[PDB]
């Protein structure tokens, strides 16, 4: 560890030819995602056979026998896979092929065209259905599977064709198919858009379809569904629904997707991978783009995943929710109220209902003061995935492949607000697919969301940031071997903990002189820390203390030896930390750190007598000391003050520090007292150690239990981290780089303390993060 650990580093990824790398990368990146963002080339989604079959099945308008669109027939014919079946041969998925494959074999028998193709088709559908044996064999289901197979398959059975009608699972989903037809509401089928307006073609004899135009998206479609649309314009000859049809002809040649547009969804699909991927700095332009363009759809009444759908979609609302609030766009979590009654969104296909909870989920963290529908979501959403894990479906062999369960898990065990971020997508690029594939009326990819450019860059750019941070690392330990501080045995020395603390939030490599000072201030202040509450007398504590009002190295003769080399030692960090802002800064800062110095240290006096007098503190008394002594202030200062380029006037500053204030330094500073008191009280109380905010809290309430006093502490940390989340992402003209050097640190630090039992905080755990963020590189 320390020292010999660093030193023994070797990173090649420190090289130029890796940045220079990674720049051909971000190049290309924003070439491929260019026609998606600035051009007409959006919804990049591949082929769904089942739909370009029912468009196949469109009769020529002229009135002749043959395709109004023939070039997908010759789609069909050419695009057979090997087994007999049509679908992406990447991926099986039973019903998918099912369903796709019956929908081709029905539309080529309608044109008298492909008997070999047939056959093959036949044979495939008849041999797999034989295979099933039980329900849990059936596997993930494609949208409306249990509706539409049904009902194509009977549309094959008055053709007479050998299929095997009569198996058990056959009836079973006839059986299932009535359980969703009995929840219909039918004459609102007519008034409100609903879900299955996506899927029509395997409701016939259900639709009046006279009155069905009222509920038509205003491109033609219904629910963005070329099959669906299709099978209304056969039956009505609509011409906007012809329009549609044509417009996808034209966007795709000779297939149609199972959904168009998928505008809103796919612009924020790739926003979110690129920020999970931890690559997000080098594409600022796309990324304002994108959400620009989903902000402009954005209403009260929530978004669907196509901006023309005329009902929201809870998976694209919550997600663009999330994403717009995380890039500092005003958006209201009132709009979740469109997915309410009396939260509900519990019927669809499994999958989307899984990825509209996670992102109902994700979102519902990202609370300011005052957003209770956000904890009730929060509540709503976490039922609901344990419930989900519990499910057979979350086992399915699809499923499994996926690894849905235990992406549900993390999603679970994970606070946004206790995360290391560069740990985050360290994790992430662990688990990222390029091959990705997503489940509709049939499976399908994004190539814009899942591409194997997104992770070598993002693996790339994860090691070469590591291998400077490395470099940095070794900077520091021989700063800290000079430095004088190991001199102080009663204090443990923890450089790269303190390296960590800061670098696993703020990794950009133009912010290593904040990084280094942030470094130094820190481990000064663990010696003063060790020195005031442990190592220290009063009297002796007494004699710094004046030495600190004082500001003069001569005064130094009266302190105790090993307080004259921390004087020394203090005051030279102190006015190098100081050096180095008002060379940043260009205004005079000596003044403003002194003052800051004096009230944390004075801070630390106030505590010293408290002990030596065994004075127990009210609860006020010793929060209003604390954020003061806890030294995260100064020691927040003393880096985000010297970030590269990024200039906080007086003014500015204050908007983000203000002692006294609920601005992000103080509730950074309680945060982190009232976390540590709830991660460790119960160590020191064995230890007959000074009143935590427990037990001052059980002082200022005899009669109130521990349990109680604990309770108590949580309802003072939950509304600060609401306020410490709107005081970062509020929009404000303070450089955002500063901002959020101080929200991850606050981050970090809540990671260190989270899950607060009894009972110390885990010094194993510290070092596998260390491990896993600093040392370990990515494989490539
Ligand atoms: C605290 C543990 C488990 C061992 C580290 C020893 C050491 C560096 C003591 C830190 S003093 P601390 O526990 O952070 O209590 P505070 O004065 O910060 O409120
Ligand atoms: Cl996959
Ligand atoms: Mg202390
Ligand atoms: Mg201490
Ligand atoms: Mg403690």
């Amino acid at each position: 560890w320390g020292y010999d650990l660093v030193h023994s580093l070797k990173s090649p990824y420190i090289d130029s030819s890796y940045r220079e790398r990674a720049e051909v990368l971000v190049s290309e990146i924003k070439a491929m995602l260019n026609p998606a963002i600035t051009g007409d080339g959006e919804s990049m989604i591949t082929p769904s056979a089942y739909d370009t079959a029912w468009v196949a099945r469109v009769p020529a308008i002229d009135g002749s026998a043959r395709p109004q669109f023939p070039q997908t027939v010759d789609w069909i014919l050419k695009n057979q896979l090997k087994d007999g079946s049509w679908g992406i041969q990447s991926h099986f998925l039973l019903s998918d092929r099912l369903l796709a494959t019956l929908s081709c074999v029905l539309v080529l028998l309608k044109w008298n065209v492909g008997d070999l193709q047939v056959e093959q088709g036949i044979e495939f559908i008849k041999s797999n259905l034989e295979l099933v044996k039980d329900e849990t064999d059936q596997d993930s289901l494609v949208t409306d599977f249990e509706i539409i197979f049904p009902s194509l398959l009977r549309e094959a059975q008055s053709l007479r064709l050998g299929l095997p009608y009569d198996l058990p699972y056959i009836h079973l989903l006839q059986t299932k198919r009535q359980e969703r037809l009995a929840k219909l509401s039918r004459e609102e089928i007519y008034a409100v858009p609903s879900p299955l307006l996506y899927s029509l073609e395997g409701i016939q004899d259900i639709v009046e379809w006279e009155r069905i135009m009222e509920v038509q998206s205003q491109d033609g479609s219904f629910l963005s569904s070329p099959a669906s649309t299709a099978c209304v314009f056969m039956h009505t000859g609509d011409a906007k629904c012809l329009e549609f049809l044509n417009s996808v002809m034209i966007k795709f040649g000779n297939f149609v997707p199972c959904l168009y547009p998928v505008d809103l969804l796919e612009r924020l699909l790739i926003v979110d991978n690129i920020v999970r991927l931890g690559i997000y700095r080098h594409f600022e332009k796309e990324i304002k783009e994108a959400l620009d363009y989903v902000y402009r759809h954005w209403n009260e009444r929530g978004i669907g995943w196509g901006r023309l759908n005329p009902i929201a979609d809870l998976e694209t609302t919550a997600l663009g929710f999330r994403l717009l609030r995380l890039h500092r766009y005003n958006v209201s979590p009132a709009i979740f109220d469109n997915f309410k009654d009396a939260f509900i969104c519990s019927t669809g296909q499994f999958n989307k209902d899984v990825a509209s909870m996670l992102n109902l989920y994700r979102a519902s963290q990202l609370a300011f003061p005052g957003e209770n529908i956000l904890d009730e979501a929060k509540s709503f959403a976490t039922k609901y995935l344990r419930e989900a894990l519990e499910k057979s479906e979350t086992s399915s062999a699809w499923n499994n492949k996926q690894n849905l369960s235990q992406e549900i898990k993390y999603a679970l065990k994970t606070s946004w607000h206790a995360s290391v971020p560069r740990v985050e997508a360290k994790r992430y690029c662990q688990v990222y697919r390029p091959d990705y594939a997503r489940i509709a009326k049939c499976v399908y990819k994004l190539p814009y969301v899942n591409n194997e450019k997104f992770l070598e860059l993002g693996k790339l750019d994860f090691n070469i940031i590591q291998s400077i941070h490395q470099e940095e690392m070794k900077n520091v330990t021989s700063w800290f071997r000079d430095s004088g501080l190991p001199l102080f045995t009663f204090a443990r020395e923890r450089p790269l903990e303190f390296y960590f603390l800061v670098a696993a939030g703020t990794y950009e490599p133009q912010y290593a002189k904040c990084r280094f000072l942030f470094t130094k201030v820190a481990c000064l202040q663990t010696v003063l820390d060790d020195m005031y509450d442990t190592y220290g007398t009063l009297d002796e504590l007494k004699l710094f203390t004046e030495a600190v009002r004082r500001w003069d190295l001569s005064f130094t003769e009266n302190l105790p030896d090993y307080m004259k080399l921390c004087y020394q030692i203090y005051y030279d960090i102190v006015h190098e930390v100081a050096w180095e802002a008002e060379k940043e800064q260009g205004r005079e800062l000596v003044s403003f750190f002194r003052k800051g110095w004096e009230d944390y240290l004075l801070g630390y006096y106030e505590e010293a007598e408290w002990l030596a007098a065994e004075y127990v503190p009210t609860l006020d008394e010793y929060i209003k000391n604390g954020i003061t002594s806890i030294g995260q202030r100064i020691l927040l200062l003393s880096g985000v003050l010297i970030m590269d380029g990024q200039l906080l006037s007086q003014e500015a500053l204050e908007k983000v520090d203000y002692p006294g204030r609920r601005v992000l330094t103080e509730l950074n500073s309680l945060i982190s007292r009232l976390a540590d008191d709830t991660k460790t009280y119960k160590a020191e109380k064995a230890r007959g150690e000074l009143a935590s905010s427990i037990e001052c809290y059980m002082k200022d309430h005899p009669e109130c239990t521990e349990e109680e006093a604990l309770d108590h502490i949580y309802s003072i940390l939950e509304p600060a981290v609401k306020e410490l989340t709107r005081e970062f992402l509020k929009p404000d003209d303070v450089p955002f780089a500063c901002k959020k050097m101080l929200f991850e640190e606050t981050r970090v630090t809540m990671v260190i303390f989270k899950d607060g039992d009894g009972f110390g905080v885990s010094k194993l755990e510290v070092k596998d993060h260390i491990k896993e963020c600093l040392i370990e590189p990515l494989p490539l």
